């Protein structure tokens, strides 16, 4: 009945991609925010309809909202949650990170998303701070499933042959085996993410032999640039998750079960 409620005006541009761009859109009569992908079908027709196919069975609070999408002849527009706080990366200082209270409590949201996309049978693959958004209240989301898959339909498990992601955050097996568990994968990445959160630098380009980062790690040279700079209690949990076998790695159930997982550092809202 609302004469002007399906008008949206695209305010400023959030950023500007490979795939096109994300505007910010405010409704004309609401005033409500939300963040729309443009995507270039004429400038891949096929890695954008599984990204629809995706955010349409996903509903979670640590999941980046899908509302709909309009096909305007070519372009392909996706209306998504608008996350004002921006990306994670960006409130990791470099080569320090930031308050390890911070780091957990990003963490634990973190699981809580990675935990509800693999309930459900689906894996992200491309896990980094980049991707990991925040709201206004600073709640992590996890966004951007244009490299997501389905590992579990039917209740079968289907392994993963595909190389994807992003090299300083993925995981081994993806580089040295042919087949791999899609779930240790994710795994690693937030292993990798959290390293990030607390030391403020990435570990390694790569988990090669032949990086010599990534070597002094399997050699367990802790005493070195990342791993002196986190603590004894989280540096224990990632000895745990970034183990090179992935069938020896750390599960999430077994994650928060971790010592460092379940202590008390951060307290709530200022006075609220
Ligand atoms: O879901 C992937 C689309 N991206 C987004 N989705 C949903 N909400 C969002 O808020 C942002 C964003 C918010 C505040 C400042 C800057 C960016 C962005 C944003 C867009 C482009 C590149 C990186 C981040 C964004």
């Amino acid at each position: 009945a609302v004469p002007f409620v399906e008008d949206w005006d695209l305010v400023q541009t959030l950023g500007e991609g490979a795939y096109g761009e994300v505007q910010l859109a405010v409704n004309r009569v609401t005033e409500e925010a939300v963040a729309v992908k443009i995507v270039d079908m004429k400038r891949c027709p096929e890695n954008i309809k599984k990204e629809i196919c995706i955010n349409k069975m996903l509903n979670h609070e640590n999941v980046v909202k899908f509302y709909g999408h309009r096909r305007e002849g070519n372009i392909q527009y996706l209306f998504l949650e608008y996350c004002s706080g921006g990306e994670l990366f960006d409130r990791i200082e470099p080569d320090i990170g930031m308050p390890e209270p911070d780091a957990q409590r990003f963490f634990h949201q973190l699981m809580a998303g990675v935990v509800y996309l693999h309930g459900i049978g689906i894996t992200h693959r491309d896990i980094k701070p980049e991707n990991l958004l925040l709201d206004e209240r600073d709640n992590l989301k996890i966004s951007d499933f244009g490299l997501a898959t389905v590992f579990r339909y039917n209740n079968r498990e289907r392994l993963l042959n595909k190389m994807c992601g992003t090299l300083p955050y993925v995981a081994p097996e993806l580089l040295k085996r042919r087949e791999f568990h899609a779930e240790p994968v994710d795994v690693w990445s937030c292993g990798i993410v959290l390293t990030a959160m607390l030391a403020g630098e990435l570990p390694w380009d790569q988990p090669s032999d032949s990086c010599q980062e990534y070597s002094d790690w399997k050699e367990k040279k802790t005493y070195l640039n990342p791993w002196k700079k986190i603590d004894s209690a989280p540096l224990a949990l990632l000895h745990k998750i970034l183990v090179e076998n992935p069938s020896a790695r750390i599960t999430i159930p077994d994650i928060k079960k971790d010592r460092w997982y379940n202590k008390p550092l951060k307290k709530g809202a200022k006075r609220p």
